[PDB]
């Protein structure tokens, strides 16, 4: 695959860009400006699906208290009703106040995202971020 | 302004890029992917405190020796894996989710030499 | 011999028992199950070593609360959890593997506390 | 389901047996003996499996040194050329020398068990033991 073009820009915006590049860690400007089109892409392609498309895959990492008491019942009744299909959940404890959990989720972008929102809003979740995904990446 | 600089991007990225050029309205690539780095920065201390993560990968499950280098490349990042769970998303595709321990500058090491591995589709880090 | 005692066997289980009984050859119940029961006992300390364990638990998905009671007997066997991961075996059944530490009371009070539950269709331990 | 009869036995076998509900932590005779016979016919059922039944499930447990280089690879040329599918794996380093994986399969009984023993003779594998389940059990 990998093609190599060209990009013009404004040496002012350019010096955001290049002290990104030095504390993150890139090698390149390249290949900073790679990852955020990777991303803006995803992001696009996410904004505009199909609901007959229940075919995106995304990763939700949630914290929660995992002595709160019931919290793992709201969580799966929730996903329940969202339409997603869960393929994969995975459970550590980060401590004796905190587990983290990967749900790997199949579903349409909106169910999705709903999930994520609606997991968020529970009490004792403190953390619930999407990684998402598109077929272009992968296919 | 006027700074011109080189972008690579795999074919099936780059005609994305392309209809999004032409569905959105764009007169360029470059005026679209100036936007994108625009929008990027405001959207987008690293330090010693230890952080629990989670990468997740994409990766070719047909790609020989990809797991041993992401094994190689994760004893060379410095991080601390404490989990990783493997599925197949498809015939061609196995999607991993990488719950790990480490500083800010393991952990950003980690995900970036993970990343550039061939075979590697995809790799995003979570902090939390 | 002659010491009779109770049993009790999921419709399911027990048609298996029985044809199992017919296929096999044997004339009773009481006949096969001896049969098994002295082939078990020629092939199954206890102690405060900790030891690291995987079991394996399938459960009935819409079973409401299951996996919070399963949670519970986690607290009150006294075992340490280290990774839970749960897939789907079909619109009925979960798969879970817990891979746990603790010695062999803990342990053994885990597998069965887990497998005494309504829900619960399967739940085997290995220790290493 | 849960339906219960009544068996026999040797006075003789069941001092055997009385002192296994013992050093076990089994309530009850009938609990190990439930246990038993469910291992049983699972047993049973593996033996006698067609080849065409590609459905059973089970759950590979296997320990092995993660710095024996190019295992892991050898591990999945195996699996590959098993006939089996991986639904799952999870890995969790147990310490600096080795690693526990378990690996959920589906397949027929031989495919999988023919995955077990060739697993375990690798160098560098120091424990592979499999959980198998049959239908009855959750059907
Ligand atoms: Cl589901
Ligand atoms: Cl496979
Ligand atoms: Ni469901
Ligand atoms: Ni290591
Ligand atoms: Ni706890
Ligand atoms: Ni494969």
């Amino acid at each position: 695959s990998i093609i190599r073009f060209s990009v013009s820009l404004q040496q002012n915006l350019l010096d955001e860009l290049d002290n990104r590049i030095i504390k993150n860690g890139y090698s390149s400007r390249s290949e900073l400006v790679r990852d955020m089109i990777r991303e803006k892409l995803v992001e696009d392609n996410w904004a505009e699906d199909n609901p007959n498309d229940e075919s995106k895959i995304a990763v939700l990492v949630v914290i929660y208290d995992h002595h709160q008491r019931e919290l793992n019942q709201r969580m799966i009744d929730i996903q329940h009703a969202s339409g997603t299909h869960v393929l994969c959940t995975t459970h550590i404890h980060m401590d004796e106040h905190n587990c983290l959990e990967t749900i790997i989720l199949q579903g349409n972008s909106f169910e999705i995202q709903r999930l994520q929102l609606e997991i968020g809003g529970l009490r004792g979740v403190k953390f619930a971020k999407l990684t998402k995904a598109s077929s272009f990446e992968y296919n």
